[PDB]
């Protein structure tokens, strides 16, 4: 049949385009390209992942795409599919993740008259996706076989190109529809894609005088700038570090920089937000994509790289280095002097235990910030986190997807060594949010060396550090911002047959040092009633 | 009073004046103005606040809080994916016509495109699924304009309420109410008043929408009522194949299995029939005329031969007594086959659990059903739904948020009984499959400070399971139901089907797990087909 | 062939649904249902109107619908069709006009890879977006495919005419393409939807000093007929106690009954926004308006108790006569001719049975200021968005539909007059609407009166019209054009005559060509001073 010939053409081109992982979910109707995907899965050409939860499936694809950079597909099958994939698609848009959403519309059926179970469309597709491409019904015309193969494969590489940013340098989600009526022509030789897109280089030089007292702030999506490696740099955990001169985030208010070089999209730390908005401080935004950020409209110029003149003052370097030391010492000393265990303690333990080659997945909220407060040195490490829109949803499956993709890349190198560790640090709310992600059937791929560390302070500790955390709200803030839940984390892990251990913070390093089951949850109970005082103590020790 | 605090207090007040009794709130800092105002209202008894951690299942808790007593319910969340997580519950609320107000905080729109953390294309995210997408607008720091802003804010809130409850449309559904807020978000170290006597700012009397239809009841007629069906006393005598969520209008039941063995000459379709393949087969009969009677402007195109649509029937004649006798005999025969075969069958199936739950119920109970096999099994068991309120997310019939809907339906039902001023609160019994229960197991989660249903029992009919995607159903998931309820601190017990009736008679929230077989399920249904 | 059978079925059901007129334009691809449409037009079941301009073809459909209240179709044909139809569809939404936009997607072709050209407005304007689905080659199931195609067409008409929502408006109807089964007996629609009544009573105390403001889309209320009524031109009248809009600022009503959607008169908005005056909104549809959030309640009809004070009735009637007299006396004293003069002339020349089409800007406002009595007159104006675009074709379509309804009576009398009063910018905006091929239907009694003051007169009466802006406001607000109106109508072969104000009544009394343009030169030099003279006399 032509529909079944079409499916095998697309899947073949998708494999040629670098798609190593595809996610599906049971639904009202068959998945798009399901049979072509099943054939390729048994052949090992591609790895399928099945989940019941459509929401966690979308974030599973996010992890499968950020773990090694490959485009990943998700196959919608139901009417709830658009709604449940929404959060992952929005994140894919903002985090610039190549996420291809597969659909299978039926043009012989009625649209707009009732329950459109193929697609219940929301409004987010019009604003989030890089492209909406539909293949058109497969003609029963064997004379056109040569031509239909060319256009199907050209359109499939179009979907891939839009998803990976091959020509735009702005990866993101793409909607790909392959229509169907109810109820293999070859590609290019040597496994090359039908339409090849060579490496694209968007270039936007900016003149910057480095003799002016400059601090670098690198956030999500930041590039590597070897000509900025010497500068003091306040780097977010997901920012690749260009050099060896880190500036602690808490030292920034103890300095007066005269200009700021902003790499990527920063989302963390109020000292960062205040400095970038300072009208007396020129801010140069260097990005890898067409977008650039601003705080209060204070971005003076945008580019992709810097053409640097001069060099930083040694007196400015030495005083930045000294404040960096003061902030590092205030954290470690006040943490040691603190009686109770907080998430900041847990983050410091997780950070001392990381080894080069590791993959670190950071949940939103306090964990991704605490890891920066503990001064983690990310060099030699791959650090992921859904900074696109900073949700606490889907983090478990993002970690599972990242682990599966990172390990698959390692196995592909053919190295004899153990698959590298994926270690995740997530809050307790974040864990409860995506507990469904732990349920993985026996037929489905499971990570070989993933450890999810759950710092559990029975609620959202980050709100103790905001205006609602001031003691004048202790009357009221417990219920509406603390949100305690009393969840038995161990019992939840037992229900999903996930190896689980509850340990105290001193035991975390040793436990992570010794491998265990392929997937496991380490729970370290923490306190958040002392969190605001602890941060106040660090500020007072600065 | 700073602008965000004033605006949030005006809105919450007008929402309460509009009939909102329950509000679901999920944590965040951008929606802190909404949290503080809703908290005050909860503490003075104006509303009952319910806090949840997962925005998606929290939407289904609000849906349950709406279908339980008929009132509009709002769910408030911070900006970002928290809003996007309400998508599933909005799709269900759209089709099930549920007044669900999605009350989202947002960054100022001026920040959209700047790269601000947790900022996205929020307004219009839901598209055509919501009855309206309304933005309040950023609150101006302008004291002399306070009287004016009070009137615009309150009139905009009543528009949200009117679109949600179908006040003028007769088509209730979800509404997106986006509130852009900026610092200061917390109250700084008197609220502009609404109308006197607690009246809403814009009074909208519930409308009466009327489309009479001429139907001759002499012609051999069968009535098929589905979700959203109305009550039609002039149709009470007719043989009625009623979905469990369709309110009965009389006492002439027609079993769904009996319909294909009869030859009706015309069909009166009440509401939107979803459930049974046999009513689907007859609605595709293009030679049999169908009259569609609905309580709202929408009407099902399930039948290709619907001659006319309306709101009520203007009846002529009366049904042939031979025709009434014939169907009544078909109904007794179909129900006899089901009960005879269930007793002959050796193993306990989900259909046995379903029959046991139906026999246990008494008038005044509220029955919540997972929208898969449980509502299909309870219908085949011949449940008599007269006097009991039956709920089910039949809008899209997804497995998301089923536990949260039962919890929400129970809380709203109990609260309605408490305002009667009466006895112990009425029972709410939920019957859910194991796969659906595990899927929305985190919907069990109720924080210690949060309201707990007083009389909700969740019967889990555990048969360990229900294209390449179906390969996950080749193996029983083997998920510990008891460990799940232990994780969410809910009392759970494993019991046998004949214990079920006595356990339910006993006077918080508990789960009753009933192990069941599904290997013999196909053999049991075939024995029912053969006994017909 | 499946698609031609499907096309005939849909057109047949559309005709059974009361569609009498369909507007098409030559297009890059074939029109949806064009072969089925042509046959129906040849047999006289439906009347086709072809234009080249897609924008004014959309407003031609607007007129063909508001002329007799019937659903009208427009057949998209090209990649600019969606962009050109946008204005009329937005107007069809806010004015609640039964507009069915036909498309024909080709599901065997690629989407999103090259050059229907979608914008963002379809999602926010239409009542429904229904796609019929491709017609399968399956003679076994013809009978079922017939019922499915016809019911879906019934669904499109129900959304367009508001047969169940009481909210007519635009509908997107798609019938897909790849490169006759009968309907119901006695011509009945396949799925019949009887008349629906949305009913929302409101208790109102008529003893409270009440005045009625009725705007676009207002319903007819017998039990409000005695009250003073500041009515808009397009609003039907329930009784005969008119209150001049200029009398409103000199009165203190204690409550206002608001009918429909008022858009005219700054004194009206001031009253409706008055926080000490309760405002009851009575509408025929689900929507309701508010000014400054001061709408106290909404409904469909009033349940009245008590009666207005006779002293209150007398002073309002007195204020009406005083405001009427100030306009007519200041007009007589004014030396130069203005649009207000032209408007007053047009209204005195109107008879019962006439159709009056009012352009936006000053014409629709001036007609109310002249105290036109709209009883017996069908008054049309695009008040939904109040654009100055597409008014020439709206008048043409309104005249054709009005005349077509009269002619179906069979009456021996000549078709009733359709008189349109539009400003000059309005006329230049939709000038291309005058170009009609000899094969296309042309009205027989349309007269387009163009009050030409060589720019936008309404801006003389606003804040930018204050003399302190005299230096700069003429170029950016007056926008003079020096267009030879007579030459342009000559180019399109339209009968046209420039006439003076007192020539208007006599020239409208005797018919001429089926379509003609009566231009009356007018003045905005003195428009502000004229309106100051009227306010001073009040
Ligand atoms: C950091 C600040 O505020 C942020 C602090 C909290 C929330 C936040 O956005 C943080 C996200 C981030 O930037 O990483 C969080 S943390 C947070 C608590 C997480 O608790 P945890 O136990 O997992 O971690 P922790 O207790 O902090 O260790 C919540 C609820 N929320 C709100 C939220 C709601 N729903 C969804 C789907 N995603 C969400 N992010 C944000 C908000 O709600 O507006 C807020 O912008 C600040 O003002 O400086
Ligand atoms: C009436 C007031 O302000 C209005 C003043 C005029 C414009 C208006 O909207 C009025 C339309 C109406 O309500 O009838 C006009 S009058 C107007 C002048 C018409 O001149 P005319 O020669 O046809 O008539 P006139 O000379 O006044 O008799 C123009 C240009 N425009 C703007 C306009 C631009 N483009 C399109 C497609 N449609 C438009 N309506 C409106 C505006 O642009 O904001 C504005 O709402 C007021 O403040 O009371
Ligand atoms: O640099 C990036 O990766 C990046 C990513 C984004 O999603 C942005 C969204 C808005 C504005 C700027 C953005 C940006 O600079
Ligand atoms: O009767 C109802 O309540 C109802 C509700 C709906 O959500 C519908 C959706 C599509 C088609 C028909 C529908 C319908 O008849
Ligand atoms: O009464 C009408 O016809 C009408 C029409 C509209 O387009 C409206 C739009 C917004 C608000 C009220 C509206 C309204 O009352
Ligand atoms: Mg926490
Ligand atoms: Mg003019």
């Amino acid at each position: 049949n032509p529909s079944t010939t079409q499916a095998r053409v697309v899947v073949d081109e998708l494999i040629r385009g670098g798609v190593r992982d595809v996610v599906l979910c049971p639904g009202s109707r068959n998945a798009p390209l399901a049979f072509a995907l099943q054939d390729a899965d048994r052949s090992g050409r591609i790895r399928l992942h099945v989940r019941i939860d459509e929401r966690t499936a979308g974030y599973l694809a996010i992890g499968l795409a950020i773990g090694a950079g490959a485009p990943v597909c998700v196959a919608m099958t139901s009417g709830t599919a658009v709604a449940n994939l929404g959060p992952a698609v929005v994140e894919a848009n903002y985090a610039r993740v190549p996420l291809i959403v597969l659909s299978a519309n039926r043009p012989y059926e009625l649209l707009g008259t009732g329950a459109n179970q193929t697609m219940e469309q929301l409004g987010y597709f019009g604003t989030q996706v890089r492209a909406s491409i539909s293949l058109g019904l497969a003609e029963d015309a064997p004379e056109r076989t040569s031509a239909l193969n060319a256009t199907w494969r050209s359109a499939t590489c179009r979907v891939l190109a839009a998803a990976t940013g091959a020509r735009t340098a702005n990866a993101g989600p793409v909607h790909f529809d392959i229509p169907l009526r109810e109820p293999t022509p070859p590609g290019r030789p040597a496994g090359k894609p039908w339409t090849y897109t060579p490496p694209v280089t968007f270039d936007q030089p900016l003149d910057i005088d480095l003799s002016v007292d400059t601090v670098v702030i690198s956030g999500h999506g930041a590039g590597v700038h070897p000509n900025l490696a010497a500068l003091p740099t306040v780097a977010e955990p997901t920012a690749p570090r260009s050099g060896d001169n880190p500036l602690h985030p808490l030292a920034l208010p103890l300095l007066r920089p005269q200009q700021v070089i902003m790499l990527g999209r920063p989302t963390l730390h109020r000292p960062v937000s205040v400095l970038l908005a300072d009208a007396e401080v020129p801010v140069f935004a260097l990005t890898t994509g067409p977008r650039w950020p601003d705080v209060s409209g204070n971005s003076q110029a945008t580019g992709t790289r810097a053409v640097t003149t001069g060099a930083p003052r040694p007196a400015w370097l030495d005083r930045c280095a000294a404040m960096n030391r003061h902030a590092i010492a205030a954290v470690r000393e006040q943490l040691a002097a603190h009686p109770l265990t907080t998430g900041l303690h847990v983050a410091a333990a997780v950070s001392h235990a990381l080894r080069p080659g590791d993959q670190l997945v950071l949940g939103a909220s306090n964990p991704v910030r605490d890891v920066a407060l503990a001064g983690l040195d990310t060099r030699g490490i791959r650090v992921r986190s859904n900074r696109g829109v900073a949700g606490i949803d889907g983090t478990v499956s993002t970690a599972i997807g990242a682990a599966l993709a990172y390990e698959g890349a390692h196995e592909r190198t053919g190295s004899p060594d153990s698959p590298p560790r994926t270690i995740a640090l997530i809050g307790d709310l974040t864990f409860v949010h995506d507990s469904s992600g732990l349920l993985i059937g026996p037929t489905e791929p499971i990570p070989r060396s993933l450890t999810i560390v759950v710092s559990n302070d029975n609620g959202g500790g980050i709100f103790e550090l905001l205006e609602q955390g001031d003691p004048r709200f202790s009357d009221v803030s417990s219920r509406i911002f603390g949100t305690p839940h009393d969840v038995d984390v161990g019992a939840l892990c037992r229900a999903y047959h996930v190896e689980s251990r509850q340990i105290e913070v001193d035991e975390l390093g040793p436990t992570l040092d010794q491998p265990g089951a392929g997937m496991r949850v380490l729970e370290v109970k923490a306190d958040r009633s002392s969190l605001r005082q602890l941060h106040a103590a660090i500020k007072a020790a600065l």
